[PDB]
């Protein structure tokens, strides 16, 4: 096993397939209702398979948030075709769950602990309220997610209720913060109700123009603008952001934060975003080593490159077939205008 | 594209017949120092479950020379004797001359991530401006940097040769450049000790040092009064307890509210780090997600929000600081009451 403490599957069974009929009685019972829409499962051997170790992660995360209220039902796309178009369900291997009024996609790491992580973050309330000194460092120092903080007369304020809805549609993906304190909108320069949005790894947010702002209007806004420059591939959101290429291709960074040469390329890399941020064609896709560790081989050989360095190239997803910026030094790593000349040629 | 295993056998048992020609097959041979198996599903099984994991971090680590190795403690006591293997359950790895021990997380990324940072050098070296701005940023890991006069000196070879005994655990770093060491205030053959969360490093007296001198200067200052469990640590950082107890605290540094109690948690452990019997745990509840359910259950407390307290290691057993409001937090004054009160055993579980 893992080790001392690490839970076990009981052998019980909480993970079942889900017909229409049981749907409205199954929802009653839990606080989140959590979905895998599947397609119908081969005879054959070997997907079979594939799907059951599926159903092993579900059985295993049902288990340790039971006590947590949350449900697992699996939903097979082509028997419950009329519940999943009810539902609104059309992307299968996906987990949708159903908070409220609200529904929510996972599309990443299908393992026990990285779905555990991403609901418990699901569960709580989307919107921060930031109000102490040390809470305000704390949103500053967010980076690599896209945040927004808007400054509300109250809770009560009609004008907070709007961020608060909009922040739904984006949970736990996308982090809102909210203040009531004039001193910290002060800080933050933040007017009445004005909402600011932050592209990841950006100097200066963006103030959303014509405010108050209605939920509609920020969920215009966020969908917009969600699409970093450069945006980090997280577990969790793995397949969600792969899936998402421009022009069948994406431009794949490797930078290991914990390592000082990573880091250092890292910073090279947001300066290239920081001077095509405006550019609408380009994406840069960076990965972190250290969060895909059992991919690291896998990566190593399909893009004959070392991972123990940081590299950045053009993949494209249709065959996984790449082509490479020659980096044979970290310690002479190309310049941001290298860096650029290099990708200009690509776009 | 997540690896699966293909079933073949690449980590069997070894003799002490055969170390001698297992280890020179190997870049790096880690080898699972295990209890006798039984005759019981008592567990026979429980250990294949242990052999699985590694079967599947020899099959990806396969193309970099990686082995993997069973010592039984019974039937190899005298190899196990001659390694200096004593602790059931660890694994061992051998790095040239040097035993490297792993004792935490047993799962296939955590050992996959720990190893693969095992095989590259211990020593980084810091030149360029964004490489100093990367080694300051360091902030949770105990972190030494020497000023050197380059690689050739012997002075970096004996502060080299001594990161090797702890990586990649405590992270090594080096500068031969003047402006660096100005910089960070180092002066030639000088080595500065920065303990986790502390705001200044400890200057290790009597430069230059030996490789016995850093070492043992280390493993006096090797337990910080403000330390992060890790998984691929857990375990090794567990059964480094104080009196049975550890003083255990819960944040959740993505979490404002956990970033904001950690925060005074830092100010609390830079107030009382020459406290030798005070050493603080923390926890972040993103790291461990599958013990959530566990320790809300077995410590009653909700981990949404930041928790101190002291847990009896014996029986998992703890009372915990009463803060029922996150945005009540207790100032650090009331912290090191709390925790003086612990320690002193006015609190007790
Ligand atoms: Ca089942
Ligand atoms: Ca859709
Ligand atoms: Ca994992
Ligand atoms: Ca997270
Ligand atoms: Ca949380
Ligand atoms: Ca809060
Ligand atoms: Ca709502
Ligand atoms: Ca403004
Ligand atoms: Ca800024
Ligand atoms: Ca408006
Ligand atoms: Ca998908
Ligand atoms: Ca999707
Ligand atoms: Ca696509
Ligand atoms: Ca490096
Ligand atoms: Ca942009
Ligand atoms: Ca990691
Ligand atoms: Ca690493
Ligand atoms: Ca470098
Ligand atoms: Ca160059
Ligand atoms: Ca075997
Ligand atoms: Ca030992
Ligand atoms: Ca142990
Ligand atoms: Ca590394
Ligand atoms: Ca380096
Ligand atoms: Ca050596
Ligand atoms: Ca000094
Ligand atoms: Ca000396
Ligand atoms: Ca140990
Ligand atoms: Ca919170
Ligand atoms: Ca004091
Ligand atoms: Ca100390
Ligand atoms: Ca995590
Ligand atoms: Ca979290
Ligand atoms: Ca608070
Ligand atoms: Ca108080
Ligand atoms: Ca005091
Ligand atoms: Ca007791």
């Amino acid at each position: 096993e893992e080790g001392l403490n690490f839970p076990t599957y009981d052998g019980k069974d909480r993970v079942v397939s889900l017909s229409e009929k049981n749907f409205k009685q199954v929802l009653k019972k839990y606080d989140l209702l959590c979905l895998y829409y599947h397609e119908p499962v081969s005879s054959d051997k070997v997907t079979q398979k594939q799907f059951q170790l599926k159903e092993i992660v579900l059985e295993l995360v049902a288990q340790v948030l039971e006590h947590k209220a949350i449900g697992f039902v699996m939903v097979d796309a082509k028997k419950e075709a009329k519940l999943a178009k009810k539902l609104g369900f059309d992307e299968e291997g996906s987990l949708y769950i159903l908070k409220g009024d609200r529904t929510i996609e996972f599309d990443g790491e299908f393992a026990a602990d990285v779905l555990v992580e991403f609901l418990l973050d699901l569960i709580e309330d989307p919107v921060e309220i930031i109000s102490s000194k040390l809470e305000v460092q704390a949103f500053e120092r967010i980076e690599d997610y896209i945040k927004l903080i808007g400054f509300f007369k109250s809770e009560d304020s009609e004008y907070y209720k709007a961020f608060e809805e909009a922040a739904e549609h984006f949970q736990p993906y996308i982090k809102f913060f909210a203040t009531f304190d004039k001193g910290v909108a002060k800080k933050l320069s933040l007017k009445m109700n004005e909402v600011d949005f932050y592209e990841p790894f950006m100097d200066e947010p963006i103030a959303i123009p014509n405010k108050p702002y209605t939920e509609e209007e920020l969920v215009e806004f966020v969908k917009e603008h969600q699409r970093p420059t450069l945006r980090r591939l997280r577990p969790e959101e793995m397949f969600e952001t792969w899936e998402d290429d421009l022009n069948g291709i994406h431009i794949v960074a490797f930078a290991e934060k914990s390592d000082p040469d990573g880091y250092e390329f890292l910073e090279i890399l947001k300066q290239v975003a920081r001077d095509n941020t405006d550019n609408p064609d380009l994406s840069i896709l960076w990965i972190d080593p250290d969060d895909f560790p059992l991919l690291v081989a896998y990566w190593e050989k399909t893009f004959k490159i070392d991972l123990f360095r940081p590299q950045i190239g053009v993949v494209n997803v249709t065959d996984a077939d790449s082509v490479w910026m020659e980096i044979p030094d970290d310690d002479d790593l190309p310049t941001a205008e290298e860096l650029e000349d290099w990708i200009e040629d690509v776009l």
